[PDB]
């Protein structure tokens, strides 16, 4: 027998991801680097392992799009909704979608891709929004100035309550 | 921080269902008898109860569709995915959809609607797949030569209790 | 790491079979009778039970075909290979295929369908060949001799090891 | 006399045959790649691999694109790179490589030696590993050559089946 | 004259419980599930019902501890005493303590927490030890079986002789 | 006065067993198969039923040891004493120990594991040695090139019935 | 021969600790992280080395309890007495008990476990209460906003007066 | 004439071992490999020489056992005591016993057999516990990530102070 899992989490540590397409706003390299760092934010404090896929179906499918892009959450043009991700689960579960009507950056201009990605992947991995205004999983985008990124305590605690700490 | 809390069991015991539409492959009466028996399997071995609504919103919405049918988990034509249901909860929770690109029957021909329904309803109530090859809740369809397998009676008595 | 775990035993006792199509050389009735007896031989010494389905998928799917007939284990025309069956488990598991470039009979002519099916069905259940020249499971086809079929002791003990004895 | 309990070879002496060759490498590069990939497994087991030039070998190696004679057609550049069948008769043990890939002796495209050593793990009865550092992990990763030492998880796996070498 | 009253059986069918602290051996949810299940064993066959408090004094206070842990009934390290519970009644009465020098599990390893907790709650509810070797209330821990816990007949009868049937 | 309790039979027909450790002489699979076979011998002619536990205390704990190995019934090195088991009952009751100074095999060589474990499990279930030279429960090991002899079928059915 | 040491202090630098049980109020990881940090405070300014045991008897046995928990210092329900620890020595010496009628947190709410454990581990190591209101060893709890934690000078001086500086 | 030696040490460089029995937890090969590696740790820095016996009485008799297993040191189920070894001498001297209520592994899961074995064979050769927390002979198990095994200097000195350096 088997009752459904008790919280939306991944029942495995090895996850894969795939950059289906790219934004016109940043170089391919910049985008790969942002996504890589965004995943490292979570793998650094957990036993989670992220392997990149070039083709095929990955657990976490990453795509850029505008307006209607193949689900019940169409984007809205510049500003407003920036991106979204589905919680752990089959098919669409874990997938992260980015509104390519935003201006995506590696800087303080427009919206920082690394930042929104890191936040969205919190969702992909089982985290909902935080009520702590300093948390990465706080609902509203904040850029606090480019520095060494250290995952806030609240987010470390949240992801650790699901997957444990890293070795 | 917050997680997503989960519904793993219907918080209540007077569950409702609605057959939204019907397959070409069987009469209305044949389909209704199949769904009724699929619910009887589970409600015999639990305190759960199932009431059918003809109109309106019910806990368990049953429907027949092909391909993309409004949930972004599309079906795939004949063979392959046979059906799917959603775990317990609000809205889409509990709903069961059958691929109407299969031939549904009351026998060994095509796929047996009672059998697949009985299985999908397992999901609707809190159950996931079983590792035991003889379980109704096994991932793979097999029509054997109906008493609910002991593995499934465990599965479901472990969420709702024996009843009575 | 992982291997492939195997099934060398139908985990259940109420097995189904289906005769998908028929040979030109015998009547439907003679064919069904040949298959019945081939199953009776195994189910007389074990707790195994066999049920015939007329449509749908059965554990043991029985079919007649020639040359490349849909598995990539093609047949070879008259003589040589006579039939084949797959070991227990899923899908193609348990299925038995007979070369219809053979002449199937219920006598000593051509190849006796009961005999070859009986031998094939051992595979479907969990037996490989023996080196006992008298056994039913023995690579080469020989038509004896005896004119009432009694299952040879090798095969009797062979299958009783996997499934247990009659009653 | 029941069926074996794992898909494994019931004999240590195995033969293989390179049926055809890729355009991307010289015959010698390919021979050396396959030779090395077998040597990965024979160095830690009592298994012995003997090349056949023609005829039927236990492990039949071929390059193809799209439909090539089984139920697993290749898909063009990228995606599926190759596959092998577990031990057994006929197609059992056979390894197929998608020649819509760019096969290399290097870090460019896909390394033939590396993919082959992975597929030959399957030909010998190993399924996928869940250790990200193992040869049998499902996803291709080239880590920079370097002397190849078979990761501990793949050593354990293959020896669980065939025992250690002399 | 006067005796000590009671009747070490609850005079009230509605009981509360509190998990005071947690063992290192299992996750919070596993512990909560194991105790939930152990209560349900008893509340399925009686008019008893159990409600969980997160704070305060409850009827059945549940804790893990080792050695001297506050009742002058010290635990003894690995093996031996696994846990104890006090007969029904105020204060220490009805409380269940679990020896955290045992390994607690939701399987056959160490000691199954649910299984011991079910036995212990039997004491909490008024049952002493049974001479029926097959009963939950038999003094000696034995892990069958037998998957899918159906309360043995002796314990069904035993508890119902105090509280009656459901 | 009081005596002690009866070591007659497992008051429950459903029993558990654990293979605590393994002999060098055979593989894990070969050993599991031998014990599975040895339990099947008895469970086919009774309503007894056997479940394998991979951890914890099981009714029948099975181990390989040599010389003195924790019960004060030490083994003797090669040959002679081959193994022993304890009459039904709690703790050590039902347990079977095998002398790992013997060579264990799935053949005529050394000592056939299945055959010795079938005999020992007969003790785990309440049978003593038989005076019937052809029985499994005869004291003296003999490998005769498997249907459970009549004397042992009667023996175990006179405790647990035919099932 | 030997005299009893002049201060209740450990005669070795390698000390072990065991977390006997856990609070309901925080995840296992949060509790481990808090004790580990609390010990790090003292090990960072001394040659003290703290080793975690999972079972058996450690020098510093840590448990959560309520009211009577097996010594002459029963707790008192919520608030009031939060925790206590024994000075160095055999048996109960070095042990730290925490009152589980408190609400233990990894934040500014309730009582911060790391903060209280660090103070109590000071007692475990031979420090008594300080008269310096800015000292961790000041008797009265005070939380001063999640910063990088720097052990105050008084506490540094107190523990060094016993064990000296490390490396 | 002769006096008993001044430490528990082997008065010969040729030592034999026998693996009496095996854990369910690992393959026969994984266990033999783990004990071989364990002995190499010590032979690599000494003149000591290790020969495996398959049958008979060896100097170092190795077994897996649970609870009472034939000496005055019964094991205690999962965790706690992992294994013990006797110091050099006749009979039980040098023998290593492993608690088979542990989960023995060839990785970082449960307890690593090679690691516990190497520690325990230190005892078998005449080392007691170190006070160095980074030493193999430190009393408490610690797995420091999988890397090439290089015996700490404290242990090299201990074993060399008994047997000298390998020539
Ligand atoms: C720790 N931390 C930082 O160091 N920095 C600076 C920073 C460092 C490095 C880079 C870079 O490598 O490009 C960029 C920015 C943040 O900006 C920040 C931001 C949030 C948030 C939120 C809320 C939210 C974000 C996104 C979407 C929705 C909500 C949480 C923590 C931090
Ligand atoms: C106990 N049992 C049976 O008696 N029969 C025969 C049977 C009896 C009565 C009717 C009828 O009233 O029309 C039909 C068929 C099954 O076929 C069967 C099948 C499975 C399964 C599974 C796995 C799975 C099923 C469906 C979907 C996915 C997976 C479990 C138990 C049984
Ligand atoms: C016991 N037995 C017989 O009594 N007879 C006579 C016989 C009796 C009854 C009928 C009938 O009812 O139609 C036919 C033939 C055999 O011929 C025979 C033959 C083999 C074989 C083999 C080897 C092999 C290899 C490959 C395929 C099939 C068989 C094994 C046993 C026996
Ligand atoms: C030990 N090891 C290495 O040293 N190197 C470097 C390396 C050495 C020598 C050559 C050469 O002679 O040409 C090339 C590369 C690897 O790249 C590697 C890679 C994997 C894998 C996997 C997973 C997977 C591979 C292929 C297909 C699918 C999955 C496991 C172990 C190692
Ligand atoms: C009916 N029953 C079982 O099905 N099983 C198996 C079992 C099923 C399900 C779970 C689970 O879901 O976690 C666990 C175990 C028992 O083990 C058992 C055990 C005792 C006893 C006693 C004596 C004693 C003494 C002291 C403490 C505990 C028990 C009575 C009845 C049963
Ligand atoms: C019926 N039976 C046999 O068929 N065979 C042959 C045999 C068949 C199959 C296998 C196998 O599957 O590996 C092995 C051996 C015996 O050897 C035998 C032996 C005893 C005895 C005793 C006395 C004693 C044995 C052990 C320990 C103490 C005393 C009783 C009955 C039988
Ligand atoms: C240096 N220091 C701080 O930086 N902070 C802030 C702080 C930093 C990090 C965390 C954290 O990681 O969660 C929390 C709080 C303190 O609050 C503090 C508090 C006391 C005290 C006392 C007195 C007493 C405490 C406890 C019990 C009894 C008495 C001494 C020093 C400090
Ligand atoms: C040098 N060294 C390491 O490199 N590694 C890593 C390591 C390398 C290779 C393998 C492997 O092949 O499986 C495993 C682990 C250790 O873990 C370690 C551990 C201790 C200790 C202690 C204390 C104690 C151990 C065992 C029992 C009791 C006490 C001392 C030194 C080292
Ligand atoms: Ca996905
Ligand atoms: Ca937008
Ligand atoms: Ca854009
Ligand atoms: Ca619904
Ligand atoms: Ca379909
Ligand atoms: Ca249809
Ligand atoms: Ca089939
Ligand atoms: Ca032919
Ligand atoms: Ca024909
Ligand atoms: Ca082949
Ligand atoms: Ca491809
Ligand atoms: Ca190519
Ligand atoms: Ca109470
Ligand atoms: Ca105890
Ligand atoms: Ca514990
Ligand atoms: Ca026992
Ligand atoms: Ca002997
Ligand atoms: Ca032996
Ligand atoms: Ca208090
Ligand atoms: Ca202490
Ligand atoms: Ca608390
Ligand atoms: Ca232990
Ligand atoms: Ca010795
Ligand atoms: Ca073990
Ligand atoms: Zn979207
Ligand atoms: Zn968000
Ligand atoms: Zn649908
Ligand atoms: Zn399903
Ligand atoms: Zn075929
Ligand atoms: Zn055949
Ligand atoms: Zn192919
Ligand atoms: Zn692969
Ligand atoms: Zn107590
Ligand atoms: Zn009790
Ligand atoms: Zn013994
Ligand atoms: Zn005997
Ligand atoms: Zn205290
Ligand atoms: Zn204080
Ligand atoms: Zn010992
Ligand atoms: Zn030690």
């Amino acid at each position: 027998y088997n009752v459904f899992p008790r919280t939306l989490k991944w029942s495995k540590m090895n996850l894969t991801y795939r950059i289906v397409n790219y934004t016109p706003d940043m170089t391919h390299s910049e985008v790969e680097k942002a996504f890589k760092k965004a995943f490292k934010v979570w793998s650094d404090v957990t036993p989670l392992n992220f392997t990149r896929l070039h083709d095929g179906i990955a657990d976490i499918m990453i795509s850029f799009g505008i307006k209607e892009h193949g689900d019940f959450y169409p984007f809205d043009g510049p500003s407003g909704l920036l991106a979204h991700a589905f919680p752990p689960g089959p098919n669409y579960g874990g997938d992260a979608h980015f509104d390519d009507d935003e201006t995506w950056t590696s800087s303080s201009k427009g919206y920082n891709l690394f930042l929104v990605a890191a936040h969205e992947f919190g969702h992909s991995l089982g985290l909902d929004h935080s009520k702590d205004p300093g948390a990465l999983m706080f609902p509203i985008y904040t850029y606090t100035g480019k520095s060494h990124f250290m995952l806030p305590d609240d987010d470390v605690q949240g992801i650790q309550s699901l997957y444990g700490p890293g070795d």
